[PDB]
């Protein structure tokens, strides 16, 4: 196991890199189980590895690894072979704990969010608090209008995400331009309720 | 042999890598095989090495590793040296598998290949099936057009290509212009087939 | 202490580097004590650190870290936090020994400091040096004008600043275009005593 | 000695490199003294080394190694010292082999170089073999033109030069205009004896 020797000894850089800083107890604790939660003790060149391997190979993993995410969600289960790789293969994978604000409410958005585990909260204002979790996204409004941010929303739970960038966003719809209505559906439905 | 060392060293970390992502025992299998043809026992970071060297030192070794390919086919073979030297300065070799889609028809093609070993399938539809071997390319016809790929090339042996960009492409042929005709013959005869 | 051999370990390649290039013992010595005062003993690869973490992780660490500097001037103490944190987020930690040319006068300027601690000289011709120490920033006129140094800016003690590029500063006035006049009452207030 | 320790490492991977890619023995002597005259037995990362510094530093250890060049040429030795060290830091030190075509006639040129150390041979057409030694540059007809080389140039004897790109190039006298004079009366000089 040296991939878990990898993280054990990446884990003790970040310990002494808190301690140089002088970080409270409570905050080392949580950037703890951070790496705990994203990690889970073992440590790959993940960038390096899939850059060894060839396209097909590549596609074929992200396939593998989000195919729980893609039969979860209908945009991407009953979506073409091709869009659903092509969307995958721009995904980051990113994990946030009990509290965080994912999207903070007025600032302008250049990510929207894909739930592959967890719950979050969304605050329009005063009052709602209305739950997300497993299969849905959040995010898309900005990527569609380039304005601020229409609501807040912050991680329940411990959440398993993947994000989208605005710019990768558009690279897809740019070869799938008729994907973008499942977007704007979406955004505005939402911004209906409102 | 601390190169050899590198390979084996590296692999470890893949197999690591593919169990923490649970992978079936078919496709571990078949990554494996692809480090064995792809690398074959010894890595070294061949960015690094050429980076240490200098422009003469560099153009030398890639005439020399590519040399089978140059004199494999008539573009390199009767062509301008500094020509030769410009495009497969610009090369990334890359391996494909039996049974790869090196091209899925009906995408925006930006790479097109020079095929150095290996024998590859064309479908354009319903059954063509032309075979392309050692010595010839595919994928010129969007780098000319920038439309969409107007057939699918799948690997049918292992298949040892050279890639090249749409950017570099036109780079070259920056410098090179008379020697985009090559490219756009063969493009016409093919769309001319069709 | 793994951080502490980093250190070590990477201060005797310096020390060899000077060595091949025969810098002066003058030199060498004032290298020397540039990493002491810079890393004092502990080094760590803070990018990939930070880069491990999320955005929500990274912004506390970097407010943590600054907390100093922000109590310390009234342009981030009374300002919008996400204005803080996105401004503390584009700082670059710079550390400038007795004597330096922060800013040579005369020259196309693209950064600004903020200083944490520390004190400076500012030469204006004949004959100012007038004096700027913890909890003020200079550099602002130039990112403002986008013209040249209006004056030159010295270390008179050692100096632990942090620099921000006119493209980032640019950045975010793109999201708080309010804050903008902030440096410019400074900018003015300066241009006028002169 | 780890800085001869990462030299000895670092080249025993170019010998498996070459002999992974079955180099003829004259060539592999050739890499062998390559890395001889460029390194001299000692690896450092010096972007690292340098990146770990702070502007002043960087700046005055430039002017320390190029400290020769500086003195041997008109051009950096009367002009103003914030010209001289905005030039050497934008130079990249570069070492051609007896034979090596530095730079080759009819192609887009985009260097310029500084001769250090060495003798290099003019072929304009037919017998020119015009020689430049220490203390002279070439190539800065191209970076003014952006056309096509009027010359070859050829090492007659190892040569420790010092590259600058067209951009670099075109990046300083953007802050320093007047200095493209002295580039343009050479290429002129030069033009004229054709
Ligand atoms: N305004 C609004 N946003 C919603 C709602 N449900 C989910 N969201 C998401 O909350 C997000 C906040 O940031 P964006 O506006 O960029 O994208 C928004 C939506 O995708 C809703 O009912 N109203
Ligand atoms: N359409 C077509 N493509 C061919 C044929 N033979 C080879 N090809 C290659 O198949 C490729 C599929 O992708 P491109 O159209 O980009 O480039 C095409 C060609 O280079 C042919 O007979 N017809
Ligand atoms: N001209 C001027 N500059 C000042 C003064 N006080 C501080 N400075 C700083 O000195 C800096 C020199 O570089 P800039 O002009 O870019 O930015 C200038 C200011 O921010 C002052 O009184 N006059
Ligand atoms: N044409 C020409 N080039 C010269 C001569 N002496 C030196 N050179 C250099 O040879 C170089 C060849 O490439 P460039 O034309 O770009 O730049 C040219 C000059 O800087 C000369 O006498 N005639």
């Amino acid at each position: 196991d040296s991939s878990r020797r990898q993280y054990q000894e990446k884990y003790k850089q970040v310990e002494q890199y808190m301690s140089f800083h002088k970080l409270p107890a409570d905050f080392r604790q949580k950037i703890h189980d951070y790496y705990e939660h994203r990690y889970q003790g073992k440590m790959f060149d993940e960038d390096s590895i899939l850059g060894e391997l060839n396209g097909p190979l590549r596609e074929e993993i992200v396939n593998f690894n989000c195919r729980k995410l893609v039969a979860s969600m209908p945009l991407f289960a009953n979506a073409d072979p091709n869009f659903v790789t092509a969307m995958l293969t721009k995904l980051k994978f990113e994990v946030f704990q009990p509290g965080d604000y994912i999207i903070r409410e007025g600032t302008i958005g250049k990510k929207m969010y894909f739930i592959q585990h967890g719950v979050v909260s969304v605050l329009t204002k005063g009052n709602k608090e209305m739950k997300l979790s497993d299969g849905s996204y959040f995010g898309e409004i900005c990527l569609l209008t380039r304005g601020r941010r229409t609501a807040s929303v912050r991680a329940d739970t411990y959440c398993r995400l993947y994000s989208l960038s605005v710019d990768n966003f558009n690279e897809v719809l740019e070869e799938y331009p008729m994907m973008r209505r499942a977007f704007e559906t979406v955004a505005i439905d939402r911004l209906d309720r409102d």
